[PDB]
């Protein structure tokens, strides 16, 4: 479980973001923003993996429900992204918005 899902993210956070976020809780292997592929939009949605074990931990239990870019966070461990999965396909296909999506 080195895999974490964050969801609500302002749209002014991209990779350089994130990482730099994710990086204080420990090495960081991938960072990827979603994105709607065709209209290039921002849907608050992203996937990093952690180096340890710890780092994904660390970084759930101090960044979930927090106060980023003026709008509570949902972050959570996310095996295999499947969370994220349905987030994206709820979100892509306009079900909800990003910052509505039920978390």
């Amino acid at each position: 479980p080195k895999q974490v899902t964050f969801a609500k993210l302002n749209d002014n956070i991209r990779e350089n973001f994130l990482r730099d976020m994710c990086k204080k809780y420990g090495e960081v292997e991938e960072v990827e923003i979603l994105y709607n592929p065709k209209t290039k939009k921002h849907l608050g949605i992203a996937k990093v993996v952690f180096a340890t074990v710890r780092g994904a931990k660390d970084a759930v239990q101090h960044l979930h429900s927090t106060s980023v870019m003026g709008n509570i966070i949902h972050v959570e461990l996310d095996t295999k992204g499947e969370t994220r999965m349905r987030f994206y396909e709820l979100l892509v296909t306009g079900r909800y918005t990003p910052q509505t999506l039920p978390v």
